[PDB]
């Protein structure tokens, strides 16, 4: 078991904080964000856009690094990891570790880090201000288990805890997000959101 790294919110000095974009619950969806639930539903290997505000600039050189943390208590000190099966099926685009839950889309700058001290998976890529008639960056992340694999996540909720970072690695914000990795997002967004509502 390991070290269980913060999830607490913190905007720092640049007022870090995660947008979402707001794609429904129809049958075509492959991601939705629910703001009630603070929660990811997404397809397997899917695009999953996770926009990055700020309100000032943060210095060239910053970086953001995304992890995996189960939201249990129970189970939080143990590494979140693709499952026995996924991890065996040679899927990996030449940068992520085929151990790695969660990959960034489109970016060959991606780093993967397996932590020498706690053994968790972190993916990190530099943090790059809006492009011309942008208000926001956008990071797309793919998350490479269901859920539900059994010997992997195995139907246990986890979270994604979203860290702005220095060029050191020193915290300079951090925002989260549950995160459920399931066939029918939209169906199954619209049944917690009623579940909530009861
Ligand atoms: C990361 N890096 C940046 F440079 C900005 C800006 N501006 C935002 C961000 F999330
Ligand atoms: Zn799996």
């Amino acid at each position: 078991s390991s070290s269980v790294p913060s999830q607490k919110t913190y905007q720092g000095s640049y007022g870090f904080r995660l947008g979402f974009l707001h794609s429904g619950t129809a049958k075509s969806v492959t991601c939705t964000y629910s703001p009630a639930l603070n929660k990811l539903f997404c397809q397997l290997a899917k695009t999953c856009p996770v926009q990055l505000w700020v309100d000032s600039t943060p210095p060239p050189g910053t970086r953001v690094r995304a992890m995996a943390i189960y939201k249990q208590s129970q189970h939080m000190t143990e590494v979140v990891r693709r499952c026995p099966h996924h991890e065996r099926c040679s899927d990996s685009d030449g940068l992520a570790p085929p151990q790695h839950l969660i990959r960034v889309e489109g970016n060959l700058r991606a780093e993967y880090l397996d932590d020498r001290n706690t053994f968790r998976h972190s993916v990190v890529v530099p943090c790059e201000p809006p492009e011309v008639g942008s208000d926001c960056t956008t990071i797309h992340y793919n998350y490479m288990c269901y859920s539900s694999c059994m010997g992997g996540m195995n139907r246990r909720p986890i979270l994604t805890i979203i860290t702005l970072e220095d060029s050191s690695g020193n915290l300079l914000g951090r925002d989260s997000f549950e995160v459920r990795v399931c066939a029918c997002p939209g169906r199954d967004r619209r049944t917690e959101e009623e579940n909530l509502r009861k």
